[PDB]
Formats: C-alpha cells, structure tokens, sequence
C-alpha cells in the first residue's frame, strides 16, 4: 500500500519530488499526511532519499529510541529535524556544514 | 507551467490529494513549495477544491487587502488559515461549525 487519495507513485512520488524541492523532512511530512501515517512506507522511501548516510543514520537514531510503534511516525519528521541538528543539517535536507 | 520536478498534474496533483487529506491550505502550501511561489497557479487550482464560496470569498478577500503582487504567495496559506478564522473552517478546510 502506498497510496489510495494522492496520485503517488508505486511509493512515493511526494518523496522525491519534495527531496529536491523543500527537502527530506517535508517529504517525509507530505508522505505521512498523503500516504497516510504509514511511517514504514515513508521511512523506506526517503531513506535512499535522504541527503547522506548520517542524515539516514540520526533518524534511524531517533527510531533506535522509538518513543512508542506509531510514536516513531508522530515525531518521525520532529525526529529528522532532529537529525538536521546531529549533524548540521537544514530544512532543505542540504547541509549548513561543510564535512 | 504546472511543475518541473514534483509530478504535478497538468495543473494540481497535490492539490487534489491533499484537499481531501490535509485540506485546501495544506493542498496550497504544498502547491506553492513544489510546484513555486506561482500564486497564480495555487489559486486557480484550489479555487475549485476550496471548500464552499466562503473559503474562496475569504481567500479572495486576503487578495483583494493584497500585500503585494508576491506577498499574497507569501502569506497565501496564511489568508487561508485567515479564511478559516472568517469563515470557522478548521485546518483541514471542513466547517467545525454548522451552518
């Protein structure tokens, strides 16, 4: 199941275009509201998405603590913004930093 | 133009999705970051989605004080919400009041 009101692709098609566009965490978000609070299909999706394997890594980080099963989505952009402060990111999925 | 990197419709694939998932002003916001600031194109688009003619009306009536020609883009989601105050729309552009 990947989408049933929003036109999305076989996955997400909100995902990529917003990866570009207003980056990962609002990706995430717009497939959380669209695809529903299916935080695996969006977690899944993003994850090849997401700006570098740290960015991937601290949100996985947040899901390493996971707050509760669906808690992990309430707070899955909270926690990838979260992720923009482990490692110097910004809202755009890009980084403010320079490695 | 309707979109170059999110796989817009030929006008509003966002829009429609999200009218129903998120609602008009979330519908608009995500019009305006992936497909750009093109008020123009939001406005069209969501005027058909937009709730009643009171939600419209409203948004038409930010319009109509228009900040400046770009501003209205700028806070269009916030004459949205604004609408919602006006009118008694929630977030989600259904009516929490009944009329």
């Amino acid at each position: 199941r990947t989408h049933g009101t929003f036109p999305m692709h076989q996955l997400g098609n909100v995902i990529k275009g917003i990866v570009d566009q207003e980056g990962v965490a609002t990706a995430y978000t717009l497939g959380m509201m669209l695809s529903g609070q299916n935080y695996q299909l969006v977690s899944g999706i993003i994850r090849g998405y997401l700006p570098g394997q740290a960015v991937v890594t601290a949100l996985q980080q947040r899901l390493d603590q996971e707050i509760d099963d669906q808690t992990r989505a309430e707070t899955f952009i909270q926690h990838l913004n979260a992720v923009y402060e482990i490692l110097g990111l910004n809202a755009r999925g890009q980084s403010i930093r320079l490695e």
